C-alpha cells in the first residue's frame, strides 16, 4: 500500500527561510508526480517556478523563496510503480529573521533543570550515551542551549554521594569532593571529574549561563564507621537505649583537602538504622533536640540528620558555600529539602555565603508545599528576602488538568499569583521526583505538558524552569522551542488577564515595551478536547497590529483594529490546545 513515510521538514514544523528542498519519502518508487503545490496560506497564492525530482520511492522539491513569519502548505498528487494513487500534504511555518531588540539588561532569564532520575541507567545509557559525561555534554552544548534563551543552568548535586558512581547524588556522603578524591569507589562523580565541571562552568559563563549547584545539607549517608550511641528518653523509638548508629565520616580518600573537619556522634540529632538490632526507626541522640523547622517534628527524613545547633558543623557548611561560590565560582544554589532543615541556620547560612562576595547570589528552595498560603508561611517563617521557592502550588493545577479543570481559575493559581510573593516563584512543570519511571511520589504531568509550559514561559513574574527529560528524552524539543522563542524575544512588558475566560480557556496578554518595536503577545491555552477552533475577543494593547500565532496551529492573522483587540483563536484538542500570538513586524 501508498502512503508517505515520512518529511523533512516535518509537517507542522517550523523551518529557517534558507530552506532549500522538502523531500518526501513515501513506502513504494514512486512513477509520477501527477500534481504538486506549494500554497502560502495567508495570502492564498500558489508559488510559481517550483520544480521537483523523483528518486525511487523519495520526492524532492525545491526551487523556491520562503518568506520569514508565513505559513506555507504542500500539496502533492502521486502515482506509484503499481499505479496506485495518493493525495495529500504536508504543512509548515518558517521563523522569523528579524526579532525584536531587547536591551541586554532586560532579557527574560530561563532555568534548564540539568538532569532527570534514570540518566545513563537502563536504555537510557544505549539511546543517549552522551550522557555517560554529563560535565562534558554541558561544556559541548552550551553555545546551543544560550540559542535556545536559557539563562541558567540548575545541576545534580555535584559531590561524592554513598553510592558511589550510581547516586543521583542526593546520598550526600562529602561535599568538599567535586568528584576529585578516591571515595565510595570511584575518584570521579556519576557526572566526572571536577576538572570537566570546572571546564563546564567556564564554557557555560563563556556563553552567559549561569551555573547553581544541588545542595544537599539535610543528612548524611555512607559513614565511613559506626558508633555506640545512647538515645535520649524522649525519643520516639528505643528511648534510653544504646544502638550502633553509622555517624562516623573522616573522608579518608580526601585526607583533610580545603577542610579538616571530621563528623561523629555529636555532629547529628538522630538517624533511622540500628546495626545491634537491624531495625528501622526514628531515633532521637541523648541530650540532642530536633532543630527548629516549619511544621512541627520534620526535622527528620532519611540518613544520619545533621544538627544544625552544633556550632563546628554550621562553621563548615558556611565555609563550603562559600567556597563554591567565590573558589569553584557557581552562581547560585538549589536547597533541598529545605522544610527538613533548621530554619534558623538556612537564613544565617544565606546571608553569610551572599554577603561574603559581591555577585547577587541565587537561592531556591525545595519546599515541598501544595497549598499557597503554606508557602507564603514558610518564607514568612524563613524570613530571608533572597529565598525564592518552587511553585509546587502551581503544578497541582497542572495536576488538575489532566482530566479537566476550570480554566478561569489560572487567573488566580500559584505563588506565582499571590502579592506581594510572585517573584519568589520558581516555575515548572516536572522534575526528577515528579516524572519518574519507577517509585515516583506523584503522577506526572503526562497530558497538556506544552499548555503548562506555555503558561510558565509567558508569564510576566516568576522565573521558569525546563526539565531536561522533557526537552531532550521526551522529544518534546521542537515545541518547546517555539515557546522559548516566544519567551526570548516576545513575553516583554505588563502582563494583562482579560476578562473572558471560562471552563475550557484561559488567555493572557504581554503588551510589549513601549520602546521596543515588534514585541508583546497574546496567549491561549485550552483543556477543551471537541477537536475545533475556537476564538476569543482579546484587547492586545496594540492597535491596528498584525499578529501570527508562531506554534504552526492556526493558518490565519489576526489584526487588531484602532482600540487594539482582536478576534484570537485557539485550537481545542489536548494535543494542539496552546497558540502564542505575536506580531508579523
Ligand atoms: O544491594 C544492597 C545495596 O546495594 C547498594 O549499596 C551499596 C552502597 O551504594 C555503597 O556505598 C556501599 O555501602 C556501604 C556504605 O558506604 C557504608 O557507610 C556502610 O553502610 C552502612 C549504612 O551507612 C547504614 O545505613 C546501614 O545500612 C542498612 C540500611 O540502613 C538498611 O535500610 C538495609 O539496607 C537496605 C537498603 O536501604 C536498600 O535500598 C537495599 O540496599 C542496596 C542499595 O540501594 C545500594 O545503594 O537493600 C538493603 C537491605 O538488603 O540494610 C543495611 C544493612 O544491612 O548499614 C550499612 C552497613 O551494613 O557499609 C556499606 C557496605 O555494607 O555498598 C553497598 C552494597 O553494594
Ligand atoms: O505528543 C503527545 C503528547 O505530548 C506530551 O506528552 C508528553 C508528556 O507530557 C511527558 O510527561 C512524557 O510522558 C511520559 C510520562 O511522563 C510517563 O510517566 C509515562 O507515561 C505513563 C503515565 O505515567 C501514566 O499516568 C499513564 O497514563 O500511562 C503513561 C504511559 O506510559 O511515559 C510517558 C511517555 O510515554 O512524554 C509525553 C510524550 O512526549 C503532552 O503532554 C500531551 O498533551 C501530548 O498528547
Ligand atoms: O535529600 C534528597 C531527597 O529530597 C528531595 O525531595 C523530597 C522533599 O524535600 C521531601 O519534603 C519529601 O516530600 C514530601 C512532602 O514533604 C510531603 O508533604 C508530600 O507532599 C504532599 C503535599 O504536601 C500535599 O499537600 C499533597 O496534596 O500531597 C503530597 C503527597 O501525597 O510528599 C512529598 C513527596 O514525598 O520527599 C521528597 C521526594 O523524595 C529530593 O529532590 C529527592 O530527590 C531526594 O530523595
Ligand atoms: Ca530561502
Ligand atoms: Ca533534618
Ligand atoms: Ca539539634
Ligand atoms: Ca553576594
Ligand atoms: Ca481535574
Ligand atoms: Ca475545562
Ligand atoms: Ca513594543
Ligand atoms: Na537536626
Amino acid at each position: 500500500s501508498l502512503f508517505l513515510i515520512e518529511s523533512e521538514p516535518s509537517t507542522g514544523a517550523s523551518v529557517s527561510k534558507n530552506l532549500t528542498e522538502i523531500i518526501l519519502i513515501f513506502s513504494n518508487d514512486i512513477n509520477k508526480v501527477s500534481q504538486l503545490a506549494l500554497t502560502d496560506l495567508i495570502t492564498d497564492s500558489d508559488i510559481q517556478g517550483i520544480d521537483y525530482n523523483i528518486e525511487g520511492n523519495k520526492v524532492i522539491i525545491n526551487n523556491f523563496s520562503l518568506e520569514p513569519t508565513c505559513n506555507y502548505r504542500l500539496s502533492y498528487e502521486v502515482i506509484d510503480i503499481y499505479d496506485n494513487h495518493l493525495q495529500g500534504y504536508i504543512e509548515f511555518l518558517v521563523n522569523q529573521s528579524n526579532y525584536p531588540q531587547i536591551p541586554d539588561q532586560e532579557v527574560n532569564h530561563t532555568i534548564l533543570q540539568a538532569f532527570y532520575w534514570e540518566m545513563n541507567t537502563g536504555e537510557y545509557a544505549t539511546e543517549h550515551p552522551e550522557e555517560a559525561n554529563l560535565w562534558n555534554l554541558l561544556a559541548e552544548r552550551a553555545p546551543e542551549l544560550a540559542e535556545a534563551g536559557f539563562t541558567a543552568v540548575w545541576l545534580p548535586p555535584a559531590n561524592k554521594g554513598m553510592a558511589g558512581i550510581h547516586d543521583v547524588g542526593y546520598g550526600t556522603y562529602d561535599l568538599w569532593d567535586l568528584g576529585e578524591f578516591d571515595q565510595k569507589g570511584t575518584v570521579r562523580t556519576k557526572y566526572g571529574t571536577k576538572g570537566e565541571l570546572e571546564n563546564a562552568i567556564d564554557a557555560l559563563h563563556n556563553n552567559d549561563i549561569k551555573v547553581y549547584f544541588d545542595a544537599v545539607l539535610n543528612h548524611r549517608m555512607g559513614a565511613d564507621y559506626a558508633e555506640t550511641v545512647l538515645l535520649d528518653e524522649n525519643s520516639r523509638d528505643k528511648p534510653g537505649q544504646y544502638i550502633k548508629a553509622w555517624t562516623g565520616f573522616n573522608f579518608p580518600g580526601r585526607n583533610g583537602e580545603y577542610s579538616n573537619f571530621t563528623w561523629n556522634g555529636q555532629c547529628f540529632d538522630g538517624t533511622d538504622w540500628d546495626d545491634y538490632s537491624k531495625e528501622s526507626g526514628k531515633y532521637l541522640f541523648d541530650e540532642k533536640s530536633w532543630d527548629w523547622t516549619y511544621n512541627w517534628d520534620e526535622d527528620y527524613l532519611m540518613g544520619a540528620d545533621v544538627d544544625y545547633e552544633n556550632e563546628a558543623v554550621q562553621n563548615d557548611v558556611i565555609d563550603w558555600g562559600q567556597w563554591i561560590i567565590n573558589n569553584i565560582d557557581f552562581d547560585g544554589f538549589r536547597l533541598d529539602a529545605v522544610k527538613h532543615i533548621d530554619y534558623r541556620f538556612i537564613d544565617k547560612w544565606m546571608s553569610a555565603v551572599q554577603n561574603s562576595s559581591n555577585r547577587d547570589v541565587f537561592f531556591v528552595g525545595e519546599a515541598w508545599v501544595e497549598d499557597v498560603d503554606d508557602l507564603k508561611g514558610f518564607l514568612d517563617t524563613v524570613g530571608n528576602p533572597d529565598l525564592r521557592v518552587f511553585d509546587f502550588p502551581l503544578r497541582s493545577f497542572f495536576v488538575d488538568m489532566l482530566n479537566g479543570a476550570y480554566m478561569a481559575d489560572l487567573r488566580n493559581a500559584g505563588l506565582v499569583n499571590s502579592p506581594g510573593y510572585e517573584n519568589r516563584a520558581v516555575t515548572f512543570v516536572d522534575n526528577h521526583d515528579t516524572d519518574r519511571d519507577e517509585g515516583s511520589y506523584t503522577v506526572s504531568i503526562y497530558s497538556r505538558k506544552y499548555q503548562a509550559y506555555a503558561y510558565i514561559l509567558t508569564r510576566a513574574e516568576g522565573v521558569p524552569t525546563v526539565y531536561w527529560k522533557d526537552y531532550y528524552i521526551w522529544e518534546m524539543k521542537e515545541g518547546l522551542d517555539k515557546l522559548l522563542t516566544a519567551r526570548r524575544y516576545y513575553a516583554y512588558g505588563p502582563g494583562y488577564e482579560v476578562d473572558n475566560n471560562d471552563a475550557d480557556i484561559y488567555s493572557y496578554v504581554r503588551s510589549g515595551f513601549p520602546d521596543v518595536a515588534g514585541d508583546g503577545l497574546v496567549l491561549m491555552i485550552s483543556d477543551g478536547t471537541s477537536g475545533n477552533v475556537a476564538g476569543k475577543w482579546i484587547n492586545s494593547r496594540q492597535p491596528d497590529t498584525e499578529f501570527y500565532d508562531l506554534t504552526g496551529h492556526i493558518k490565519e492573522h489576526v489584526t487588531t483594529d484602532s482600540e487594539g483587540y482582536g478576534n484570537f483563536k485557539v485550537i481545542k484538542s489536548e494535543d494542539k490546545g496552546w497558540s502564542i500570538w505575536v506580531p508579523v513586524e
